[PDB]
RNA sequence: AGGAGAUGAAAGUCUCCAGGUCUCUCGUCCGG
RNA sequence: GCCCGGACGAGAGA
């Protein structure tokens, strides 16, 4: 995250971009029944709740880059992770346009419901206008691709979500980086085969959790991290604190898999437009690009290997087991390591690592206090080899208070019941009861705790 | 400001639209 | 009924 250049769009022959300002979120019929502090993020400087300058708060996350270079440990990390991935036997060959657009085994189709990016967003062109899902006609898309070529600027948008109260006045809204459909397709065509293999193989070989079902995967994890010390921690602004050298690393891994290692320099050194400002950034993974999840994850796997090599002199990398989902990571070693000491080593690279789940200091962890993807671990009372993914009840209460689709609070409630019941019968009982304390809740179908339970057992 | 539409003979007026890459899960529907 | 395939929505997570 180093801003290199910053210009007015007109002085580069670029349009301004309409940036949305209204939230889709609104209070649900349960707004008053459950406790919660969260509210929609700030989307404009004219938000009354805002107690600071919005732009200065938005772009404050771009600091600079620490002075570091590659080194032998990073090169060892690359060598080791590269060796792992090769065992998967990934085809480095490109994929056909048809697969880039409509998907293939382990690659979803393009999202026809989201923006097409620059320049279509300034010309009233939607993805659906370029792609006819029902006839698979892509004549219009082919025409656009030729017309505007590639490496178009990503467009900065504000993410419309609930945030904690303390992110509202502070104006700490998360930003999104919109990839042009031209570029998404391009990255898919080159890297599709890699993305797919990752999607189809969550676990300790990909070093990646993307593509897992927590309800069934949670029982595999203690088998995959067979180790003695199990550990986890937190990144302060992971994506923007990625130094260009991790990108050189990622490239080296890609190269060892016989993929193209240069396209990703469009992520390291990226073009963006925010409203009427054109800018370019050196460093940081532009969350919103093609492959954010995979590339962020692959990178984490290098970092963690490097950090451990830095902190400990005689390590067995084969017994350092890692699973990552972007910035989120859980890992193990065969003996006990000092999380505190490892986190320290990230500092010289520009990484800020903190005790997992907002502790004040680093404490030991086991499958009792550790979490991944917001979920905890706890064994079934009947089958001790089956592990529940626990979910924070506070977040369930915050979630139910808001809705983006009033006419389907039923679907909403069902999604939460499937999260909640893993926490146990009596909390689930209480949840049901609170729901039915009002008329709207009693109108709703709610799955019985035992129905949920047995359905869970049948998946094993 | 751009796009789409409504209105008007026109001049004009009016209304709507815009928000990433993904994973899993649930609901509904059509299928083999 | 199970398995998979599509479509339309939603919720959570990164």
């Amino acid at each position: 995250g180093q801003i290199q250049i910053s210009k007015h769009v007109k002085d580069v022959g670029l349009p301004s971009i309409h940036t949305p300002t209204k939230t889709k979120l609104q209070p649900s019929v349960f707004y008053d029944i459950f406790p919660g502090s969260k509210e929609p993020a700030v989307l404009t400087e004219k938000d009354p709740r805002l107690k600071v300058d919005f732009d200065s708060a938005l772009f404050s996350k771009y600091k600079g880059n620490t002075e570091c270079s590659l080194n032998e440990h990073i090169q060892v990390a690359v060598a080791h992770y590269s060796a792992q991935l090769a065992t998967l036997d990934i085809d480095p060959q490109p994929i056909a346009m048809e697969d880039s657009v409509f998907g293939m085994d382990g690659l979803e189709a393009l999202d026809l419901n989201t923006s097409a990016g620059y320049p279509y967003v300034t010309l009233g062109i939607k993805k659906k206008d370029l792609i006819n899902n029902k006839t698979k006609d892509i004549s219009k898309l082919k025409l656009a691709l030729d017309k505007y070529d590639v490496d178009l600027p990503m467009i900065t948008f504000l993410k419309d979500e609930l945030r904690k109260k303390d992110k509202i006045a502070a104006g700490k809204t998360r930003v999104i980086e919109a990839s042009s459909i031209n570029d998404t397709i391009l990255f898919r065509t080159v890297y599709g085969n890699l993305f797919s293999k990752f999607h189809l193989n969550p676990g300790v070989v990909t070093g990646c959790a993307v593509g897992c079902d927590p309800e069934t995967f949670w029982s595999k994890i203690p088998l995959m991290l067979d180790g003695d010390c199990i550990m986890a921690f937190d990144y302060t602004n992971y994506d923007g604190s990625i130094h260009p050298i991790w990108f050189k690393a990622l490239g080296m891994v890609l190269d060892n898999l016989s993929f193209n290692p240069t396209l990703i320099n469009r992520l390291c050194n990226s073009k963006h437009i925010f409203k009427s400002t054109y800018y370019e950034v050196e460093g940081g993974v532009p969350s919103g690009c093609s492959g954010t999840s995979i590339f962020n994850s692959m990178i984490n796997n290098i970092i963690i290997r490097t950090l451990v090599l830095d902190a400990y002199k005689h390590i067995d990398l084969d017994k350092l087991k890692i699973i990552a989902y972007g910035d989120d990571v859980i890992f193990s070693y065969k003996y006990k390591l000092d999380m505190e000491a490892i986190a320290k080593e990230g500092q010289k690279y520009g990484l800020t690592i903190t005790p997992a789940d907002k502790s004040s200091e680093f404490k030991e962890l086991d499958y009792g206090n550790v979490t991944f993807l917001k979920r905890g671990f706890r064994q079934d009372d009947k089958y001790k080899f089956l592990i529940h993914p626990t979910f924070p009840v506070e977040e369930i209460y915050e979630s139910i208070r808001w809705t983006k689709k009033p006419s389907q609070m039923q679907e909403h409630v069902l999604s939460l019941c499937h999260l909640m019941w893993h926490n146990g019968p009596e909390i689930y009982k209480d949840f049901e009861t609170k729901i039915r304390s009002v008329s709207a809740g009693r109108a709703l179908y709610i799955p019985p705790y035992e129905l949920l339970r047995h359905e869970w057992y049948e998946k094993f």
